[PDB]
């Protein structure tokens, strides 16, 4: 009764959902971050390295903020990192997301003692 | 009152959580679509494009068969794909599989009127 064409369909056919497709993941961490308090926060990015790789940044490669300043650095390595950005129906106070995971090299700005990051710049 | 440091943090740092379900997605495939009931299946490849573009396949490249025949076809444009391989630790019943995300030509071997996919023969 399962014809030659289903089980080629049951056994290979998964059409929209490869391991890297968007799931609620930005919906929960946008929320739970406060993010989305005021208004949507339109994009943003989380890194998934350890605190000290992402710390490490600070002192890795000096690198031109999209500002101008000449406080940021790009990690030498790509890292592990989700980027979140609003879909079609989100509209404060119902903000929505969509996730988009990837390996990139991160910028971020650092200031202080210790000097850390305080800004996330962009990803390449 | 927030610092910036903190502030980063709480905005951009959720390390070791990245989303992504490509360790055990292919474990959960492969158990839901029946392909570990009897024994585990070796290897299988799941196809995220739409059934249309893989049925389209068969209007394609026509290229040998693994096993000599001539029906099978290569898709010309890639598709994104996943394939699943048995993990060394893997024994039945408690099948294991290595996930591993792909953009390849697929091939596939059709028949029948309507000509359609049968079976997934390999990947460019």
């Amino acid at each position: 009764k399962e014809t030659a064409a289903a089980k080629f369909e049951r056994q290979h056919m998964d059409s929209g959902n490869s391991p890297s497709s968007s799931s609620n993941y930005c919906n929960q961490m946008m929320c739970c971050r406060n993010l989305t308090k005021d208004r949507c926060k339109p994009v943003n990015t989380f890194v998934h390295e350890s605190l000290a790789d992402v710390q490490a940044v600070c002192s890795q490669k000096n690198v031109a903020c999209k500002n101008g300043q000449t406080n940021c650095y790009q990690s030498y390595s790509t890292m592990s990192i989700t980027d979140c950005r609003e879909t079609g129906s989100s509209k404060y106070p119902n903000c929505a997301y969509k996730t988009t995971q990837a390996n990139k090299h991160i910028i971020v700005a650092c200031e202080g003692n210790p000097y850390v990051p305080v800004h996330f710049d962009a990803s390449v």
